[PDB]
């Protein structure tokens, strides 16, 4: 198999992970000094949030130079040694390629806003890197994504006298991919980093590249074509490098970002459709919507692999659920108004689950056992909280909590001098929630997480096996099998907060002896009609091999 | 039913619970400010370690004045206000009457050590308050209790020129209960507190009062006759007040401390027999010893109620298990030789269980579901640790951890000026483990404990029902019923660290459906031969009711 299929991913922001020089901002030297923590946690590939020069109006997704390091984070040389030290430790690392827009401070946009022509009269080559309109009436049938900030996707640029298109913030003008030179510029941006040894890219906001009148301006055939070009380029020029897409769309649309066997697109896509049903199914003590949504995902190409996650640096997105589910999710997980932002909930894993260790463990085990390669959000392995007093999505991006010392060990500077303030509340503060205390706690969440990944690593069927749901006869209980090589895993999960009883339909398994992945504790052999009675306590998970 | 049968007890030491005035010693005004906390926790009866004047060589169990309060803890006025406030909240409170011995600083012993006649000529009537010997050869077939410190139960007083008897420290001379003046000195000491409104006494070291040649000096009929005289006096003079015996013995001797219907002794005896077997059954993943030791206990009288506990101010005693059981307990629970003391193990509950919250919950459910009245040791409801740097058994007696501020909120005095230092390690220190953050944490051990005690209070069968074990077919799984009034409870606990299957013998309940105590979710109806298949995950507990 290709490496990304057995990998575990870990998502972190250089700026909030480890400060290495005392200024209160994370940097690449600080990240390099913590590589062994990631190695020993059991992660294979680091996904770094954007590291580029940037006025940071959207925390680095507003790029002002695709081929440099933001000053906060150190230098291109610090980047280079970090890669050397990550590779030397058997760590793949991928960056975040922001294709759809730049910062308004980018050189290109600064030129482009001068207008169609320079003062001397000659044409302005950069004007058509962006999307311009005289009165901003095109593409009127389009969602606004950042509903709490942006009232329109067109903004009047004072100096050009014309409106420009932006799907995200006004300070993030969209790039015009009907211009072949723009396409070549981003081919070039990609080459610069993949030449430095970078192992591939998370590609940001891929459904929004091209816009056509008469359409949603989403998942257009033509934006797929550009993405095919990207893949073709790294297939010819950088074989083995990974392309990973963030496409938060309904299932029938997401799978298309894999392309076909004859025209490949992305190697991997984030499984956005499962992520909200997982939470919904917890509060509802009914798992049918997990199965229903998994059932709508068509098959994927031979190279394709799902990327499973629970949380990330963004809000918990409710863009791709129904009206009723969104309302349900809000009342269940956003009791307080400030927890909402842009059709979504800006909260961390542990607080969403009320810090209930048995729920955190339950969801993680489902994460680790569904088809695909999982990605952990930094700090969830120790149970970090959120700071909802911070604006936008910053509340889920506070510093890594490494110990109980100053600023949680993230920095020698004081907490009020750090880029985001380390969390210090009684429940989630670095006095209570920190890496060093979990390395000494025999039963910490950190040790549970590392051990559960190790369990996963010893059973290839979690990464490569097919998936078949099992009936169970109780909505609160989810059951499926993973089959790969000659091993059949059976995994059973109780989403109710009390004991539940089920009747698993193991008719194909009559004669097989279920045993326990941890210690091979025997269960009764499947007999008769193969309808198998199980009782489970609250939020239990049964990880079982079905011996033949 | 008498109040002590449905009460929840809470054991605390006034010196280490809450300092009210900043001097580093807990006191009665500070304890008074925490009564609301105990009330909300779900406790009914406070049991206070000895609060009397004393030089504290044995942390107060060496009493120098049976009718005062130790100046560290406040005044008698402060005590009276505390008692008044405790009763205003519906709490009962029992004290600790040390009957076997006194401090060698007690004025009785100071008079006595002068010898049998005074220098003014006249005889010294205090000389016969204690047990003297000319050479110390008597009662030689008697064990030493504090084997680590004492080499003999006799000691030479230089002033007296004779040896004197002591089951515990040389600083705790045994009182002579063949002297009738000693019996009445302790009746009056009991009377003094009962007159103040104290609801009862825990009686220290009841097995060791009377010594006799040619015996173990243990459980002697004469010491039983004295206890019938303590009970007779409380029955005639103070109806409804509680007598509670600390008697660590094998089951057939422990039940004698209840007395009989005709000749009552104690209302309650600590169930020292099961306590070691709960811990043995966890590491063995085999519960048969719980059932056997439970079966060796005869019916107790109508007024009697067992007192169930997990840990206490002392070591986990191994004095009444077999040699094989004791070697297993040491290997399992005292990896470090320094955790052993006096045929026991000096560690707190959470450390014993490797800070494993699933194991802590399991033992606490079993503790709340066996027959009796549970007593909780202060601090185990938040998961405190121990300090092996403290001598003797002081490591389990460190100050209560209320919040993350100065000395964990116990005191405004710095940690090093508190009577015992508050724990500050990374796993168990008050920055991590404290009451305030567990009140703010919706899924804390403190909230779980209070919720569990609320579920137990909702089902009187726990406090008053009979007990019947049932087969299960797997030693790892323990199951029993409690039946009282119309209600039958069914409790199933898995002591193994991975998932386990069983087959429950439920023949007497065919046609009845087990339903969940928490959230009325019903399990399948009991059918056929009533052999009922269950699966259970690691350390699961099933609190169930059996319908009609
Ligand atoms: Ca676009
Ligand atoms: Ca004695
Ligand atoms: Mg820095
Ligand atoms: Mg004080």
């Amino acid at each position: 198999p290709e490496w990304y299929k057995s990998a575990v991913f870990y998502e972190l922001s250089v700026r909030t992970f480890q400060d290495g020089n005392g200024d209160g901002k994370g940097d690449f030297p600080g990240l390099t000094s913590r590589l062994d923590y990631l190695k020993n946690l059991g992660v294979d590939c680091l996904w770094l949030l954007p590291w580029f020069p940037s006025p940071l109006r959207d925390d680095g997704y507003d790029v002002a130079d695709y081929r440099g390091i933001h000053p906060d984070l150190g230098t291109l040389d610090d980047f280079k040694v970090f890669l050397r030290e990550a590779h030397a430790r058997g760590l793949w690392v991928i960056g975040d390629l922001v294709t759809n827009h730049t910062s308004s401070d980018h050189p290109w946009f600064q030129a482009a806003r001068r207008g169609p022509t320079l003062p001397d009269g000659s044409p302005n080559e950069y004007h058509d890197y962006y999307v311009w309109s005289d009165e901003g009436k095109e593409y009127a049938d389009t969602a606004i994504i950042f509903t709490d900030t942006e009232v329109s996707n067109w903004t009047l640029d004072e100096q050009a006298g014309k409106y420009y298109w932006h799907r995200f913030f006004a300070s993030q003008p969209d790039l015009n991919y009907d211009n072949p030179k723009v396409v070549e510029e981003l081919h070039g941006a990609a080459r610069f980093w993949l030449d430095l040894g970078l192992d591939g890219f998370r590609v940001d906001a891929v459904p929004y590249l091209i816009e056509r009148e008469g359409t949603s301006c989403e998942n257009l055939p033509e934006t797929h074509e550009i993405l095919k070009g990207f893949r073709a380029m790294v297939d010819r020029e950088y074989p083995g490098r990974l392309l990973l897409a963030e496409a938060n769309q309904w299932p029938e649309e997401v799978v298309e970002y894999f392309g076909t066997e004859a025209e490949p697109e992305f190697h991997m896509c984030f499984n956005f459709p499962v992520m909200p049903r997982l939470y919904m199914s917890l509060k509802r003590e009914d798992t049918s919507s997990i199965r229903e949504i998994m059932g709508r995902l068509p098959k994927i190409p031979s190279f394709g692999q799902w990327c499973i996650f629970l949380r990330n640096h963004d809000e918990l997105t409710l863009e791709m659920v129904t009206d009723d589910e969104r309302a349900f999710m809000y009342a269940a997980y956003a009791p307080d108004a400030r927890m909402k932002i842009n059709v979504g909930i800006r909260r961390r894993l542990a607080p969403l689950l009320d810090n209930d260790r048995r729920r955190i463990e339950l969801l993680n085990t489902v994460l680790l056992a569904l088809p695909g390669s999982p990605v952990l959000y930094y700090g969830d392995e120790i149970g970090m909280g959120d700071d909802l007093g911070l604006p936008d999505r910053n509340g889920v991006r506070t510093p890594m909590q490494w110990n109980a010392g100053t600023s949680g060990g993230f920095s020698t500077a004081q907490p009020s001098d750090c880029f985001f303030p380390p969390i210090q509340d009684p429940v989630y503060g670095f006095g209570r929630v920190n890496v060093q205390s979990q390395l000494q706690d025999p039963s910490s969440l950190l040790k549970w997480t590392a051990r559960q990944l190790e369990l996963r690593r010893a059973h290839p069927a979690f990464a490569h096996g097919d998936l078949t749901f099992i009936e169970t006869g109780n909505p609160a209980i989810l059951a499926f099998t993973r089959q790969y090589d000659g091993e059949t895993l059976l995994i059973v999960s109780n989403f109710a907060g009390n004991a539940q009883a089920g009747l698993l339909d193991l008719a194909p398994f009559v004669g097989r002896a279920p045993v326990t992945l941890s210690g091979a504790s025997p269960l009764p052999v499947v007999t008769g009609n193969g309808q198998y009675p199980v009782v489970m306590g609250k939020y239990d998970y049964y990880w079982l091999r079905l011996n033949s």
